[PDB]
């Protein structure tokens, strides 16, 4: 296989980052950046991404529609967080603090833009330096969903004929975001123990089982290390009821997160990356 004649005329690929995700150079600006090749909803995908806005969501730089798909995006150095929680790498309580801050800003942003971003994971969020302290992106769209629903149409007519499986689920309707809070919920207990809440390592009880249950493995002499105001708002956020469930408005609430200094650092990071984008101002 070769690339398309339309890429090559923008970018100069080189070294592979992910086997699918490429460093290329754009030509113009001899910038680097990353193209994540998506072999032949990517449609809805860019289209997202194109009216999203935010400093803590990868951003789409191009687009190329062949033989498959190719997407540029803003090459993000340090890598996967995945990579920085494998074989029980504890993050300390402190960088946790600051990548969970942004993801929460990240996910509440989605949600206030009617986003529901459905797999959120280690191994789709993105840290900007190879520093510890650094900006976090949110990305992997493939499987987001977009909230008018067919119930809010059904509801206006007599329900006459209405099924009452139908009538029932309005109780439930309009949670689905929800799920978004049980994945970071489960991406902070990763973060802060170096190991998974639920998982099929030494038990008996099945995965679906310690999930509905909402029964975490929870192992004491790991958890020491850890803060209560850390494990409070997991606990808050691994909730089984997603209407008792947290949100992310109430997780940014959350005492852990009233961290005057970890705010700030942010605050720091963000005008660092804005130096390069910044016109003179008015006054
Ligand atoms: O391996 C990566 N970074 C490490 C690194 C340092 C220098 C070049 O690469 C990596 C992987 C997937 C990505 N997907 C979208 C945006 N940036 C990405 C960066
Ligand atoms: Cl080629």
């Amino acid at each position: 296989s070769v690339y398309p004649k339309a890429l090559r005329d923008e970018y100069i690929m080189s070294k592979t980052l992910g086997s699918e995700v490429k460093l290329a150079f754009e030509r113009k600006t001899c910038k680097k950046v990353a193209i994540k090749i998506i072999s032949k909803n990517v449609e809805t995908e860019i289209e997202i991404l194109k009216k999203l806005n935010h400093p803590c969501i990868i951003k789409i730089k191009n687009f190329f529609d062949a033989e498959d798909y190719y997407i540029v995006l803003e090459l993000m150095e340090g890598g996967e967080l995945f990579d920085k929680v494998v074989g029980n790498k504890r993050l300390k309580e402190a960088t946790c603090k600051l990548y969970f801050y942004q993801m929460l800003l990240a996910v509440q942003y989605l949600h206030e833009n009617g986003i529901i971003h459905r797999d959120l994971k280690p191994e789709n969020v993105l840290l900007s330096s190879q520093e510890e302290d650094c900006l976090i992106k949110i990305t992997d769209f493939g499987h987001s969903k977009i909230l008018e629903t067919s119930l809010m149409r059904t509801l206006c007519g007599t329900p006459t004929y209405l099924a009452p499986e139908v009538l029932v689920s309005v109780g439930t309707a309009g949670y689905n975001r929800a799920v978004d809070c049980w994945s970071l919920g489960v991406i902070l207990f990763i973060c802060l123990s170096g190991y998974p809440p639920f998982s099929e390592h030494r038990t008996q009880v099945s995965l679906k089982d310690q999930i509905t249950s909402g029964k975490y493995n929870f192992i004491p002499e790991v958890w020491a290390e850890v803060s209560e105001k850390a494990l409070d708002l997991v606990k808050k956020l691994l909730v089984v009821d997603p209407k008792a469930r947290f949100t992310t408005e109430e997780a940014l609430r959350h005492p852990w997160l009233q961290d005057e200094d970890m705010k700030r650092k942010f605050q720091d990071l963000l005008s660092e990356e804005n130096e390069s984008t910044a016109l003179p101002q008015v006054l």
